[PDB]
């Protein structure tokens, strides 16, 4: 909370375009601290260690995704109090959708809907559930 290090950004997926697509879009909203990981747990791990505020991953089926890694907060409240974001060389709205009612604190797609991805970080940023 005294600087950044309470904000931070994880951009971890299966391929450089998902992640670096994510990675290069979120760079280009004004994260605090981005961190792109192997993949999956690969990156939410490293989120785990270090501080995380908001993960943004691929929807593939890493080591953990959208599910796992809700999944995963649950256990552990510094995540829990972290959102994520799951998207797709497509779109996958049910998908994230699915991590949020799973029981994720607050999952954002990144479909081909600049009005879903868009309103979705409106969401994360303001409109948490």
């Amino acid at each position: 909370m005294s600087l950044a290090e309470k904000i931070k950004v994880l951009i971890v997926d299966d391929q450089v375009t998902s992640r670096l697509l994510l990675g290069d879009a979120l760079q280009q909203l004004g994260f605090k601290q981005i961190t792109a990981a192997g993949d999956g747990e690969q990156g939410m791990k490293i989120m785990a260690q270090n501080p995380h505020h908001l993960v943004i991953s691929d929807f593939n089926m890493p080591k953990m995704d959208g599910l796992g890694l809700l999944q995963a907060v649950r256990a552990n409240p510094a995540t829990k109090k972290a959102a994520f974001i799951i998207l797709t060389a497509q779109g996958d709205r049910a998908l994230v959708q699915k991590a949020a009612a799973l029981g994720a604190n607050n999952v954002l797609a990144k479909p081909f809907t600049i009005e879903k991805m868009k309103a979705a970080i409106e969401a994360v940023f303001g409109a948490l559930k």
